[PDB]
């Protein structure tokens, strides 16, 4: 099998200590091809960049989600909320079971409004905004995400548009997204280097679990229902168990939504954005049919529905550069890869995401190309070739709150501004647990259109 270069005893890992270890993961294979082991002290996996490939390792007959060591240690702070629990833990299918249908097309409909409440603030920000400034674009679009999900998720306002430093929930939950992240280079984590950081791990925990458990207590204590999840979990059973959701578990997937959801859909309505400046064609596209849906003062979920073009841009950006990592699969018994890879009871896997989504065999030759176009469509789409939102049953539960979040907001922004790239912007991706496209600026000029 085709491995990178290697660094002695770390064997791999080196190549790794980057800012941005996925860019580096996307040109490793770019000269190793479909698929490379990548070696770590005592660990080992292999990445795959084919659909050929990863068709396989998407049967779930044959490949059951892993975590990651990464998700390992986030799941210090996100439990076993959906996003860091196994198949085969009792919580994750009690939780999946429960939250599913909190979680479909038609459950959007009872979102719609205070999603419209956080779109409607960043859209006056920007209305906002004196003749000689600009936006920060990624920024602005974390506070709206982050915002969304705090009002969706638990009914609770960070009020990210009031403040330069956010809420101290987000920054604890930065600081240990980042330390979790700073854990996977550690060859003696019990050195007392690390005592400090492992000090403010534990107080950046806390901080967030106090916040979640206070409100769920307020919120038990009062009997007040909210169109929030928070609600559908303190309500709901599982038709398996007949068990409801305990108080811990429900403060999981409280932080778990905000862990998932917020900097990849910020990452996507950032991505979005840069392309449309980079290709007016497409953005002239997008906002005639921003103008010619939206109608009303605010959008209606029946609108959003049918800015279809804009739906296009959105995937299309997600095939570019999908903003959630790459996912990690085990091997459920011994098995063979592809005719050529025999693989042992565990061995694990790791889906290369933008890679898959430049598949030359799939797409065609213009793989690098911005085009909205190719999906307007659909489901012509090879299955397996667009895997932005994961895996199967393992799936990214709230891909259909992401898609009609950004389609919202999108929208919006091109109903009631006209952008510029005054800078010129050149793409520069930087990698927390998601990608975002960093110091992407622009001008926006109002259209003048009344909410
Ligand atoms: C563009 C935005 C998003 C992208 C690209 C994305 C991507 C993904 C991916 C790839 C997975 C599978 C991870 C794995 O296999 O280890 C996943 C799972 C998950 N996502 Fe998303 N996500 C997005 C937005 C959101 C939002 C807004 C929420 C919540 C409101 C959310 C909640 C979750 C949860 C709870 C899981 C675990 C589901 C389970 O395994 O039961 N995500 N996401």
């Amino acid at each position: 099998m085709p491995q990178p270069k290697t660094f002695g005893e770390l064997k791999n890992l080196p190549l790794l200590n980057t800012d941005k270890p996925v860019q580096a993961l996307m040109k490793i294979a770019d000269e190793l091809g479909e698929i490379f082991k990548f070696e770590a002290p005592g660990r080992v996996t292999r990445y795959l960049s084919s659909q050929r490939l990863i068709k396989e390792a998407c049967d779930e007959s044959r490949f059951d989600k892993n975590l990651s060591q990464a998700l390992k240690f986030v799941r210090d702070f996100a439990g076993d909320g959906l996003f860091t629990s196994w198949t085969h833990e009792k919580n994750w299918k009690k939780a999946h079971n429960i939250l599913l249908p909190s979680f479909s097309q038609q459950a959007m409909k009872g979102y719609h409004a205070m999603m419209v409440d956080i779109a409607v603030q960043l859209v006056q920000k920007w209305e906002r905004l004196n003749a000689d400034e600009h936006i920060e674009v990624p920024e602005d679009m974390t506070r709206l995400t982050l915002d969304t999900i705090g009002l969706c998720g638990f009914n609770y306002r960070f009020n990210s548009f009031y403040r330069d430093q956010p809420h101290p929930f987000i920054t604890s939950m930065v600081r240990a997204l980042d330390e979790a992240m700073n854990k996977l280079q550690r060859a003696n984590p019990d050195d007392p280097a690390y005592d400090e950081n492992k000090r403010q791990f534990q107080e950046d925990i806390k901080v967030m679990n106090d916040l979640v458990d206070k409100i769920i207590a307020d919120r038990k204590a009062s009997g007040e229902q909210s169109d929030d999840l928070l609600t559908h979990m303190l309500n709901g059973k599982d038709p398996e168990t007949g068990e409801p959701l305990d108080d811990e578990n429900i403060r999981y997937q409280i932080i778990t939504f905000l862990i998932a959801g917020h900097e990849t859909t910020s990452g996507l309505l950032s991505f979005a954005l840069y392309f449309l400046v980079k290709n007016p064609h497409v953005l002239q596209k997008a906002a005639e049919e921003a103008a010619r849906v939206l109608v009303d003062p605010v959008p209606s979920y029946k609108q959003v529905k049918q800015l279809k073009y804009v739906g296009m841009v959105l995937n299309e950006a997600l095939r570019l550069w999908p903003t959630a990592p790459p996912f990690s699969l085990y091997a459920k018994e011994d098995t063979v890869l592809g005719g050529e890879y025999p693989l042992e009871k565990g061995d694990e896997l790791m889906v290369l995401i933008p890679q898959l989504h430049r598949d030359k065999t799939i797409w065609g030759d213009d793989v690098e190309e911005f085009r909205p176009e190719r999906f307007e469509n659909p489901s012509a789409i090879p299955q397996h070739a667009f895997k932005p939102f994961g895996n199967g049953q393992r799936a990214c539960i709230g891909q259909q709150f992401a898609l009609h979040e950004a389609t919202l907001v999108l929208g919006m922004m091109l109903k009631h501004f006209d952008f510029e790239d005054h800078t010129n912007y050149e793409l520069d991706i930087k990698e927390t647990l998601t990608l975002k496209p960093e110091g992407f600026v622009v001008k926006a000029k109002s259209k003048k259109i009344p909410l």
